[PDB]
């Protein structure tokens, strides 16, 4: 069925965790159309800045997802950032995430595939939607059997991203496809410390991804976005969820009837 | 408010063609009633790659084949100027006046347009950001328009291709109505040497992110037989394939409007 | 001989016109290994804003221009923008300048061509380099025989332009290439009203363009910029100008020993 | 101050093959003393499009391999590290750590090339701006290195194309010495497939530019028959054109030095 990655961009806390945890656990109940999993960073590892927030380590990280997995018996999803890291994660994590800037490191790639999870790759932004046939070829190579390929954004000039929805039924030819709605709207290095975004078109760009056709959506969400540690311009508001998740039910119904084949 | 749908072909290859897929379009308005249709063919491509390519039958003929259209089907008609003396007599059988995307900055152009009393239609150029387009409107609205529209038809990605940035649409929503040109956009300018290229499969998703997203009409170009079209062959949607197109989006706007936001 | 294309954007008056063209005229004689071409616009016919600086006319340029053409013997180059103007242009214009919105309109490059002058048009923003053959093959079915293309830079997302100095060998397989040093690093639209741009890169490009090998430089120059009606962020100090002629001379020298064949 | 220039074959496919190349390279940094020549080659292609594309002989090889050279010839040596525990092995052979394209954002991985007290040089990502290596060259000053580089390899233009926008050199030099890599910078990522493609013919070009605007020296990579080479065949300089470039662009930068500009 339908997928939706959602949760806090990186792990400020387990006790925020437990909160969008909980939210997302009564919309599992309200959605059973879908499948929901809960998505958090143990780890910011490529902030602009070394300045910049980070996170609380693996260790505390891994135990913070379980206790959502346990307490609320949801999926998990995190991403690694270099091949050690893979098994441990695996542990927790139903669905490991890689990096858009590292999606062409072959051997994180390997490491994760080699866990027996399921793999979702963020498209790097300097790449094309056919030079993903060869990312998906890894992980098959590795013993990846349940792979997906995430649309965040294309470089477009200087601090701004672009959605090349083409891409969408592209990439579909040879795995499942997540569109990330928080990422694709932000804008590297915007703020000179920090990247920027604009919230303002989330939403929009998430309806044309339905619209258009795509095996699932990411989308991060925190309490209060003013506050999160990281990616504060373009986190949603834990209220406004629901109301995105059912729009997005009620366009893909309508929609899907024109989804082209293959 | 009612749906704008600009549709036909591309170049005005012969009156009959007009005729011709005037009828279909005809046929259509008056199923989709909560549409309005607007016939669109240009009488000349002033702006071909090659200099051995299509242009036309010229302004005289063009006007004349586009009159033959509204007398016999009743339906609105569009169709672009590329000189400032072009306005006037075009204004004589064009509802829309439409503008082209390379001359999108035209002081001239857009005001000659402008003082017609017709209403304009600005295509975006591929060099153009989607904040830029505010100074456009304040130029027509300058001249005297009062009915303006702006059409997304794909901005400048690399050589020889053109991306659709979606954001564009509520952006130029903030001083004009938009509409989405969802052939121009699949185009690869220059990508076949002589002539521009294109993705036809790519048309129908776009055009439902478009509807998704929210804007105030389409414009997509159909013709016959798009294999033998003397202009546009890679990116003119076959006629048939419209009445489908149509219905579609109709319903994914229907769906998506509640969310629409307000600007 | 190698070509300098220089004058103040705008006719903004005669009498700055024939300031620029004294010093024009004295580099002019200092510099016997180059061929100096006065240039400057009758009209600004594609300014962002309806509220901005245009020009006094079509009558009050020509006739401007031509004070300039026998006061100083300086051949000249203005550009048109439809096709009623290249006949009364061509009395003055030894080169008919083609804006580059208007790079792909078949009637102004015919109507120039005519004219039996020398055409020379800025390469589209959208255009790739090998897009501009189909350009030059227009002009001469016109009849046009001196025929140069000028580089002035790409769209690179928004409000912001790039210059692929590859473009210099493409183009002149089929024209001579001139590099416009003064638009290349102008940012379209970057202030609202009026495009932006910085200063600071101009001479740094224009030495790569002679380094890489080019027919001519074009560069726009004013007594003080800063009061320039239209692209003041862009336009040289006109005190500057000798020594960056000498520099690219030089440069030119040096490096020609490289310029590859055809 | 002495210009740097970087060159070698662009992967270790054998140690003979390095001492080659090393040897070429050892006759020119005798003739070019105003120069500083450093060899490099990876022991390690870890991001390849294709699993079934050439990645090396392993990390211990490698290194052996670089310290034969060095010992061989007094050639500097340096090769990229791609996990942070390679930043202390390679340091005992490397006197300047590279820091791949895509991976310029990686903390850990700055930070681990820092500490060894080794110079490092990072690759300018084709998906960053030239005034986002600001924080770059921060993060290594957090971590210890006192001689830092930043590279210009290009920047993501449309679709597999890469475009060199000259502004990043005066830009970066505010924080970093800047390098231009002559070879990178005109390859076309994913061009071929499964395999990335290049333009050759604007590799001299280009890289006159670099030295007319002003730089402080040139990555370059080379091989004695780039047609073989198992990877960047198609962007690497045959061996014998190696001395040609390096005096032209001596020359033009000679020429060209008065005029670069104070930052
Ligand atoms: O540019 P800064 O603010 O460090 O942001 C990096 C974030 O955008 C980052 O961790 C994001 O989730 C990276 O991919
Ligand atoms: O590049 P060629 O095929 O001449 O195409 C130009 C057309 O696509 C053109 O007239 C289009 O309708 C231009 O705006
Ligand atoms: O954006 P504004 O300031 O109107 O500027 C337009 C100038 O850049 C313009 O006339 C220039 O010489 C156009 O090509
Ligand atoms: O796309 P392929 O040919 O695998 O190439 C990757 C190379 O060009 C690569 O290792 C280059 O040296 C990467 O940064």
């Amino acid at each position: 069925k339908f997928l939706v990655i959602a949760g806090p961009n990186a792990i400020e806390s387990e006790e925020l965790l437990l909160k969008v945890g909980e939210e997302i656990k009564r919309l599992s109940e309200k959605f059973k159309e879908v499948e929901f999993v809960f998505k958090s960073s143990f780890d910011k590892a490529n902030r602009s800045s070394i300045h910049s927030f980070r996170g609380h380590g693996l260790e505390y990280g891994v135990k913070a997802l379980r206790k959502v997995k346990e307490e609320f018996g949801l999926k998990i999803t995190t991403d690694i950032h270099e091949s050690w890291q893979a098994e441990p994660v695996a542990e927790v994590a139903d669905i490991i995430q890689i990096p858009a800037f590292l999606c062409r490191q072959t051997d994180l790639l390997l490491a994760a595939a080699k866990t027996g999870r399921a793999v979702n790759v963020k498209k790097g932004q300097f790449l094309a939607p056919w030079d993903t046939k060869n990312v998906v070829e890894k992980l098959k190579f590795g013993g990846a059997k349940e792979i997906y390929l995430t649309e965040r954004g294309t470089t477009f000039g200087y601090n701004n991203l672009v959605v090349d929805f083409r891409s969408l039924p592209i990439m579909k030819q040879w795995a499942k496809v997540i569109y990330d709605a928080t990422h694709s709207v932000q804008l590297p290095g915007g703020l000179g410390d920090k990247s920027g975004g604009m919230r303002e078109f989330i939403f929009p760009l998430i309806r044309a991804a339905v619209a258009v056709g795509c095996d699932g959506v990411f989308m991060e969400t925190h309490p209060e976005p003013e506050k999160a540690l990281s990616d504060a311009s373009t986190q949603l508001p834990l209220s406004q969820l629901e109301g995105i998740i059912e729009a997005i039910l009620e366009i893909r119904e309508v929609a899907s009837k024109y989804y082209e084949t293959i």
